[PDB]
């Protein structure tokens, strides 16, 4: 029993974690076999920050420009380039210490582990998901950048994640390991300024059922179009079939069809809790995916 | 900015799980130098573990009855004891990936992190705090017996907690790596209930320094309080008592807010008596207590490992 917000063990993505310095900046790299990836803006100065053209930056730079840091030992860059918003630097050592690893692009409402990162040193990890707006609500101070977020499903490391900055309002964005943002952001320092994720609400209320409490349920039913004209009104995402299928596994498991699941949220954002929790909370968590629940859960209900 | 329930990077632990087999019965154990520590209820049949004679079911025991794996190699029992409700084993080899570490018993109300395994295999790290009732609020199911949490202080693993077992109310309990348990339990399947549990107020008062080095002030106000009135009202709503050692602790945090503790205990004073008024501190609509003085500064300050 219990519920946390359970992130993957860190060790294998700690083995990766690098030091880069450009110029007077440090921050954080990935060392996977021979290559180190990180933030292109490490290239950059306060003033490029505005405007920058990065093409322009990296030819004036050298391979010996960049120092790069695993622990107490320099490792030699040996080439360099440029991959959209990464930056990809050749080292003369192999990673040991490489993990079986993919590279993948995640969707909004999906989750990963983050390892925050400073000077190339871990310092935690924690749980985020991708906000529908593109942004994820980290914790990360100056020198975080080149941090990741990652899933370690079938003891394979699926890197989703490389933080670049800091907007505003607080929350953070950054890129796939490809180099792409997420959503419409940019590598510049220029004004570039959320909803609930449905499915993920669903998802927890399932855990709630799952390890024992059932007090929210309720004896209605609705359409998916109705749940969708209601829900929107609260600022949540709207639930597409795809969702209601996701949904199915633990739906056979509490033998509570999808959307009697979601008459019950329907009727828990008119009401509120009445003083109540579920799964330790007083409000409704959203960053718990399907699988995630599947993940942490018994797979035998709580009748 | 931002603000998360941060477990420490795991791992220097994991390097360290390995599964412990004695009969039918499989569960984690922590390899540290040549011995492998785990729950000693490992050599219980389902009878034995209704009352258990620890004493004697130990002396039936030889090392050939236990079986350690460590990924896919078998290390060799060479030796048995156990040292209060923990069962050391004395394996052939060494582990070459053991941490610097100690052994250290913590208080109620710190937090440490979990790595939750299953037949050896780390599987997911979370934080926890251990409660004024001495349980834990984890998430462990069926196989995690012997996982383990800890805090990593400075360049040293400290080892704090193995997990032994569920509680019907779905808290844990368990064990300091000494074998010593938390909390008034027993390594016996017979009916136990933890205390009431009560709030950490320290901690709460840790984490409104957090909300206001993260921008949140709405609820502070021009009063201030004495030591004695506020404990006044923590008894009143089952928070534990402030100590003046408490006061010293949230030193530097009162230090790097400019807000006193007695001031900041008078704006908890007024969360308490009056509730939220709808409103929410650090996106929670709770008063939150699993994060320490030190965690909210290891937080907002960049610690590294
Ligand atoms: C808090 C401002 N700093 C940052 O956002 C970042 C990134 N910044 C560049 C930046 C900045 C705002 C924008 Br919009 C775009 C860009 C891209 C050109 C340079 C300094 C390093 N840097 C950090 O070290 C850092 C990271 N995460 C959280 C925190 Cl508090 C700091
Ligand atoms: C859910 C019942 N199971 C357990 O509590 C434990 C421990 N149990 C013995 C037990 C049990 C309750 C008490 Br009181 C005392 C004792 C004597 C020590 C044996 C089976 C292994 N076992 C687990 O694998 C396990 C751990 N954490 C969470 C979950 Cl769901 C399972
Ligand atoms: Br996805
Ligand atoms: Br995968
Ligand atoms: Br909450
Ligand atoms: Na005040």
């Amino acid at each position: 029993s219990g519920f946390r917000k359970m992130a993957f063990p860190s060790g294998k993505v700690e083995g990766c974690m690098v030091q880069v310095t450009c110029g007077t900046t440090t921050l954080n790299g990935l060392w996977l076999d021979d290559v180190v990836y990180c933030p292109r803006h490490v290239i950059c100065t306060s003033e490029d920050m505005l405007n920058p053209n990065y093409e322009d930056l990296l030819i004036r730079k050298s391979n010996h420009n960049f120092l790069v840091q695993a622990g107490n030992v320099q490792l030699r860059v040996i080439g360099h380039s440029m991959q959209n918003c990464v930056l990809k630097l050749k080292v003369d050592t192999a990673n040991p210490k490489t993990p079986k690893y993919k590279f993948v692009r995640i969707q909004p409402g999906q989750t990963f582990s983050v390892l925050a990162c400073y000077n190339g040193s871990p310092s935690g990890v924690y749980q985020c998901a991708m906000r529908p707006n593109f942004t994820i609500k980290g914790s990360f101070l100056n020198g975080s950048c080149g941090s990741v977020g990652f899933n370690i499903d079938y003891d394979c490391v699926s890197f989703c994640y490389m933080h670049h900055m800091e907007l505003p309002t607080g929350v953070h964005a950054g890129t796939d390991l490809e180099g792409n943002f997420y959503g419409p952001f940019v590598d510049r320092q220029t004004a570039q300024a959320d909803t609930t994720i449905t499915v993920n609400v669903l998802a927890w209320l399932y855990a709630a059922v799952i390890n024992g409490d059932r007090w929210f349920l309720n004896r209605f039913t609705t359409t998916l179009n109705d749940f969708n004209l209601v829900a929107m009104k609260y600022n949540y995402e709207p639930l597409t079939q795809d969702h209601v299928d996701i949904l199915g596994p633990l739906s056979a498991q509490t033998g509570i069809a999808v959307l009697d699941m979601c008459a019950s949220l329907k009727e828990l954002l008119q009401n509120g809790m009445n003083g109540r929790t579920i799964l330790g909370s007083a409000l409704l968590e959203d960053e718990f995916t399907p699988f995630d629940v599947v993940r942490q859960c018994s797979g035998v209900t709580f009748q």
